[PDB]
């Protein structure tokens, strides 16, 4: 459930 990575930085694959 870490789609926030596609938002700004793809490094958010962990968080979201």
């Amino acid at each position: 459930v870490a789609r926030g990575w596609k938002r700004k930085c793809p490094l958010f694959g962990k968080g979201g």
